């Protein structure tokens, strides 16, 4: 089956936010609102903001999962390629097969779904630090979009779900991801292609 990607703010007004990092050749992570697409380098920090209009209950969690965007591939599990799953870059918590990691959160849990075999990473939802307006999760993507035997140039989406302590849905948002060597140039190219279209 295919997990839902429907945007759903839910009772708490849940949605994502992204920094404005620009498109310089040196940028390591940059988000395109026009494409709803994050462009990032391999294994580099991707800050994703969480916003709500009202306070959710203790025990609320935030899960991230990748799926293929194209209909002809959506049923295939997104995983790291045959090289990267074996390169011993473990952080001590993430299974080596998982594309998406959370950086710097010892409460992150990694799920291999016993029925769908899909991978996800989930953390407790936390209020913003004192003086901040939102909460940020730092994600890493551990293969290139181009990796042969893995994503193999197929576009993916990341689905972020706000969940209760049982795993029931409270909110959902999503964004496309390209993991690439030059996110700034690729964002500029894809935005210009969109404008020409
Ligand atoms: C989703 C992260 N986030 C926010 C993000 C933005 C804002 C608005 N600021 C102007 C408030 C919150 C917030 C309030 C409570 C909790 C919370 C309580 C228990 C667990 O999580 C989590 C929260
Ligand atoms: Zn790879």
């Amino acid at each position: 089956s295919v997990p839902s990607q429907k945007t759903y703010q839910g009772s708490y007004g849940f949605r994502l936010g992204f920094l404005h990092s620009g498109t310089a050749k040196s940028v390591t992570c940059t988000y395109s609102p026009a494409l709803n697409k994050l462009f990032c380098q391999l294994a580099k920090t991707c800050p994703v903001q969480l916003w709500v209009d009202s306070t959710p209950p203790p025990g609320t969690r935030v899960r991230a999962m990748a799926i293929y965007k194209q209909s002809q591939h959506m049923t295939e599990v997104v995983r790291r390629c045959p090289h990267h799953e074996r390169c011993s870059d473990s952080d001590g918590l993430a299974p080596p097969q998982h594309l998406i990691r959370v950086e710097g959160n010892l409460r992150a849990e990694y799920l291999d779904d016993r029925n769908t075999f899909r991978h996800s990473v989930v953390v407790p939802c936390e209020p913003p630090e004192v003086g901040s307006d939102c909460t940020t999760i730092h994600y890493n993507y551990m293969c290139y979009s181009s990796c042969m035997g893995g994503m193999n140039r197929r576009p993916i989406l990341t689905i972020i779900t706000l969940e209760d302590s049982s795993g029931n849905l409270l909110g959902r948002d999503s964004f496309e991801v390209r993991v690439c060597a030059c996110p700034g140039r690729d964002r500029r190219t894809e935005e210009e292609n969109l404008r020409k279209k």
